[PDB]
């Protein structure tokens, strides 16, 4: 699992065109004031473990920001290893649902399987932009 | 090199504090309208050829998409084999020059060595969010 933490000022998305035959979550559109953005490509071989990992990480970095909400993003495009688009969904489910038993805030897990227009501002701060690898 | 092609309805970043001891170049600003932003991580081994098939590749996707900006944006984030800052800084600079030989419209490289706050808004189309890898 490969990861991209924004600490943003503010974020949006919204679902645009099925990016998938058939998308396995509905379409839909939020938008947030600070937050930390968790862009999230699932690796093939990423397991349970791989995801409980994640969440501890995202948990300590969210805490060490003083960020009080974390989106969790699918992205496709941060590694040359993904995951299959089934496999990769399950996963990220099951990582908000790991995020939750470590991390008191709110945590947002936007839809898979869309094509997504969106808008961040990321803070400039030095811990604002960093990438994280997991696996097992 | 590995590189996250996001076509932008407008993009915008400011340096910050400095994130290398003597950043190569000074800090600035700049904004923009619809672009092509081209977030860039120079990774080691990376040499003239990689730029030269990174600023054919840029130009051709830039031609398919009808844009007329890019911005060449150094980014930390994109891998994990990194090339080491003044190779990477060299190969930045080779790369804004090469791209001038293969696309017309406006080529922007933003600063490298700076911690930067960014906002973009993404496109929703299919191709609006890539990542491509060039070596040699
Ligand atoms: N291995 C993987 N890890 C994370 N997400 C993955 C995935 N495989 C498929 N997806 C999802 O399907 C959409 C099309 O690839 C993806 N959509 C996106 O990457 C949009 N942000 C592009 O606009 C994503 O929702
Ligand atoms: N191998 C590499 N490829 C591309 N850029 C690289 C680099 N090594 C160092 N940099 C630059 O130095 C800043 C701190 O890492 C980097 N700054 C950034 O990545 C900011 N967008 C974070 O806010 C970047 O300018």
């Amino acid at each position: 699992m490969r990861l991209l933490y924004l600490h943003a000022d503010r974020f949006e998305y919204k679902t645009v065109k099925p990016a998938l035959k058939n998308p396995p979550d509905p379409p839909g559109e939020a938008s947030f004031g600070e937050a930390l953005v968790v862009f999230t490509t699932v690796e093939d071989g990423d397991g349970p473990q791989t995801v409980m990992y994640a969440a501890s990480d995202i948990a300590s970095h969210s805490s060490r920001l003083k960020v009080t909400t974390v989106i969790l993003y699918p992205y496709a495009h941060l590694s040359s290893r993904l995951a299959k688009p089934m496999a990769a969904h399950k996963r990220l489910i099951e990582l908000e649902g790991a995020l939750r038993t470590k991390f008191p805030g709110h945590v947002h897990r936007a839809p898979f399987g869309w094509y997504k227009s969106f808008s961040i501002a990321c803070k400039g701060h030095p811990l604002a932009e960093l990438s994280r690898s997991f696996t097992e």
